[PDB]
Parts: C-alpha cells; sequence; structure tokens
C-alpha cells in the first residue's frame, strides 16, 4: 500500500516486461534474420522466445495492475485471455525446451538415426501450440466478470462440485504437464548427454606430442633399447587384463599366431596393464618365450604413458566393448596409429584414413591387421600419423562444443525450475499477499532470462546481440 512499495513493484515488473520483450525479440531476429542460425534447435528456441515475449507483454502488466489495484478494467474477453494464455505459453516454451534436449540427445546418442527436418520442426511447433491451447482452454473457458457494488471482478467459476474436485484436478494436471513431467524428461535427456560427454573427454593440453623430446625415430630406438630390444615396428597395448572386455586375450592369441611367422622377427610388442592373473601369466609367458615381447604390469605415470604413445609405431585396442575409446584419442594425439576393434567409440573415432579397424574378438583378423601394419611401416608413415593427430584434435573440438552448448541449456532448464517452483507450490498449497507479489515477480521474471543466458554462454548469440546494439 505504501506508494513507494507500489512504485518499487511497478519498476520491477516493468523491468521484467522490457528486458524480456527486448531480449526475446532480439533473439528471434538473431535466429531468423541470419542464414547460418536456421537450425532445428534454434527454431524451437524461436518458439520459446516467442512464447516468453508474448506472455510477458500480454500478461505481466495486467497481473501487476489487477493484483495491486484489486479492480478489473479490461472486459470479459481479456479476463478470459488473461487466465488462458499463460498456461499455453508456459507449455509451448517448456516443450520447445524438451524438443531441444531431445534433439541433442538424438544427435549424440544415436547420430546415425535421422532427426526431423526444418519444415517438420514447424509441424511439431504447431502441434505444441495445439496441445498448449487445448490444455489452457478449460481455465479460459471458466473465467468471467462479476459486475458488482464497488468494482468489477475477474474470477474463475470452476464447476460447483462441493469438494472442489474439478478445479483441483485441472490444477494438478497443468502442474504435472508444464513442470514435473518436462523437468523429468529433460533431466533424463541432459543427464545422459552430460555423462556421455564428460566421459568422452580428453585433456589435449597434456596428451600432446610437444612435451616429447627429439625425433620419433630416436625415441623409438631409445625406448626399445631400454627394454632390451633393438629397432623394429613397435606395437603397444595398454588396458586392464580381462576376458570379454578389453581384449588382451585376443591380442595374446594373435601374438601366438604371428609367432610362427618370419615377420614376427620384425615386430616388437609392449603390453601394459594389470588384471586377470592367468592373462598376466600368459603375457609374461609370451615375454619369456619371445625376446620381442615385453610386459609391464606395474602402474606407470601418465607422463611415461605419454612417452610410450609418442615412441611406438602402433597402438592395439582390441576391445570387445569400448563406449568411449579415449585411449585411442590418447594414442592418435601422440602420433601412434591405432589398430582397434570396430566397437563403441572406437568405431566413431577411427576412420579409413586414420587407423586400422578389425572385427572385435577375431584374433586372426587382428594378426592380419598387424601384418598389414608391418607392411605399411616399410613406407613413410608421417601423413598417416598427421591424419591421426588431426582427427583426434578435431574430434575433441566437437565434444567441447557439445559440452558448452549442453551446459548452457542446463542453465536454461535450471532457471526454469527455480523460477517456477515457488509459484506452483503457492497455488497447490490450498489443496500473505506480499508473498504473492514476490512469487509472481519471480515466476514472471523467467521470460527475461533466456536471452541473457544465450548472450553470456554462447559466442554466436553474443555476436548477434553486439550486432543489434
Ligand atoms: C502466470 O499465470 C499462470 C502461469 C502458469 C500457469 C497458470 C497461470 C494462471 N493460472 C493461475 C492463476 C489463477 C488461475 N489458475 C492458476 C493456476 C496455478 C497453477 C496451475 C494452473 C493454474
Amino acid at each position: 500500500q505504501p506508494a513507494w512499495q507500489i512504485v518499487l513493484w511497478a519498476a520491477a515488473y516493468t523491468v521484467i516486461v522490457v528486458t524480456s520483450v527486448v531480449g526475446n525479440v532480439v533473439v528471434m531476429w538473431i535466429i531468423l534474420a541470419h542464414k547460418r542460425m536456421r537450425t532445428v534447435t534454434n527454431y524451437f528456441l524461436v518458439n520459446a522466445a516467442f512464447a516468453e515475449a508474448s506472455m510477458a507483454a500480454f500478461n505481466t502488466v495486467v497481473n501487476f495492475t489487477y493484483a495491486v489495484h484489486n479492480e478489473w478494467y479490461y472486459g470479459l474477453f481479456y479476463c478470459k485471455f488473461h487466465n488462458f494464455f499463460p498456461i499455453a505459453a508456459i507449455f509451448a516454451s517448456i516443450y520447445s525446451m524438451t524438443a531441444v534436449a531431445f534433439d541433442r540427445y538424438m544427435a549424440i546418442i544415436h547420430p546415425l538415426q535421422p532427426r526431423l527436418s526444418l519444415t517438420a520442426t514447424k509441424v511439431v511447433i504447431c502441434v505444441i501450440w495445439v496441445l498448449a491451447l487445448l490444455l489452457a482452454f478449460p481455465q479460459g473457458y471458466y473465467s468471467t466478470t462479476e459486475t458488482m457494488p464497488s468494482r468489477v471482478v475477474c474470477k474463475i467459476e470452476w464447476p460447483e462440485h462441493p469438494n472442489k474436485i474439478y478445479e483441483k484436478v485441472y490444477h494438478i494436471c497443468v502442474t504435472v504437464l508444464i513442470y514435473f513431467l518436462p523437468l523429468l524428461v529433460i533431466g533424463y535427456l541432459y543427464t545422459v548427454v552430460g555423462i556421455t560427454l564428460r566421459a568422452s573427454g580428453i585433456d589435449c593440453s597434456f596428451w600432446n606430442e610437444s612435451y616429447l623430446t627429439g625425433s620419433r625415430d630416436e625415441r623409438k630406438k631409445s625406448l626399445l633399447s631400454k627394454f632390451g630390444m633393438d629397432e623394429g615396428v613397435t606395437f603397444m597395448f595398454i588396458g586392464r587384463f580381462d576376458r570379454g572386455q578389453k581384449g588382451v586375450d585376443v591380442l595374446l592369441k594373435a601374438i601366438e599366431i604371428l609367432s610362427s611367422k618370419k615377420e614376427f622377427q620384425e615386430m616388437r610388442f609392449i603390453i601394459i596393464g594389470k588384471g586377470d592373473p592367468e592373462l598376466e601369466g600368459w603375457a609374461r609367458s609370451l615375454e619369456e618365450k619371445h625376446g620381442n615381447v615385453k610386459v609391464i604390469t606395474e602402474m606407470l605415470s601418465r607422463e611415461f604413458v605419454r612417452e610410450l604413445y609418442g615412441s611406438v609405431d602402433f597402438v592395439i585396442i582390441p576391445s570387445y566393448f569400448e563406449p568411449f575409446g579415449l585411449v585411442a584419442l590418447e594414442a592418435m594425439c601422440l602420433g601412434a596409429i591405432p589398430i582397434a576393434s570396430a566397437v563403441g567409440g572406437l568405431r566413431d573415432i577411427i576412420t579409413n584414413e586414420t587407423g586400422i579397424l578389425v572385427k572385435a574378438g577375431d584374433p586372426g583378423e587382428l594378426a592380419n591387421a598387424i601384418l598389414k601394419a608391418l607392411e605399411l611401416s616399410r613406407s613413410d608413415l608421417s601423413k598417416f600419423r598427421e591424419n591421426c593427430k588431426k582427427r583426434a584434435m578435431s574430434f575433441s573440438e566437437q565434444v567441447s562444443a557439445a559440452r558448452k552448448v549442453v551446459k548452457m541449456m542446463i542453465v536454461v532448464v535450471c532457471t526454469f525450475a527455480i523460477c517456477w517452483l515457488p509459484f506452483h507450490i503457492f497455488f497447490l498449497l490450498p489443496y500473505i499477499q506480499q508473498v504473492y507479489l514476490a512469487i509472481m515477480w519471480l515466476a514472471m521474471s523467467s521470460t527475461m532470462y533466456n536471452p541473457i543466458i544465450y548472450c553470456c554462454l554462447n559466442d554466436r548469440f553474443r555476436l548477434g546481440f553486439k550486432h543489434a546494439f
């Protein structure tokens, strides 16, 4: 009632309206007016910016004036729209955000499967609006004006079941539809995406040949000399010794296959890891049987492992199961040429020009690939390693870009959950008007935040905001 409190709240609500409409209109201009930005995700973001700007301009003002002044001035039609639009707007924006999380989950988890096209995005947006308006419809249908003694009032006359069941059913249905369900769906999608991205995911500032000394030839000769071997084509395995997973058993079977051939004299093997005692005794058994095989079961520093990746000719990764194949990125960044099973992330990282791929679990195919690598070592291998280094670096810039965007969207959804929790708890409480003023300001402030999040956490949006201003 104090006029300053009223001027305070008038200034705050006007700040919400101007920041939300300016920022969201700027976002729609940024995505639509610039050709490169017309992606599927950005179309859904335009829908959310359209809904948030619309609800700000058409509802924040009247919610403030009618809340403080306790008098309806805008007629029956706008009483219905005032109680109707905000549900549909929240539905359109939050389910546009669900479309964004779903699109990233598709692009990351099943890249080969087709995402829907731009015009298909427009159809999905129209379906989003249909479901939004039809969910919001019952409330706008039951709003009405009561002309009365001192004032006109805008009230929702829910059907007169004495237990107030129909009203409570509608409110729980809306809250589930536009808060809990979308937050759970988006939470599963971005949790899957975030775990697989963080685990993907190599420190390129460390796994880098620049910290190695000398030519690769000098390093290979010094390394083999330290193991008691003389120069040869050098293969390395590093990983846990186990059965049915990291494939050291397939490599040992392949080593026994090569051991009877004359080409085996020209090969060197360095098997590194710890695990099954039988695989350890088998690898050690191969180590005493052949002078070109060396086994290291003790733990090594990562600086020494980087020394190995930069000295050996090839790294063998015969995994049965390899979700991420980070060891291949470590070898390729250091110029070792991978010979790996076509499983999991290894199939995604390695290409025809950047490694040698084989069927998982087939030792003869692996030995044949090792013989092919020996024949390839005859010719210069520098461009092959260059293609491997370029591939490992470019794959990491990808994963970094995806982690940056997905972190931004997580901030968007988090802002949504924070802004809407007090509101939904307030209206579902019945089943303190200063508290209503605060909760209403916080709930309707969410419309101004998305343009700020895009400007701060996304370089493309930052360039577009500096272009407009
Ligand atoms: C900003 O305003 C809104 C924002 C989101 C949803 C709904 C509204 C308006 N609806 C409120 C207002 C009074 C009538 N019902 C209420 C209600 C409360 C909770 C679920 C569903 C409805």
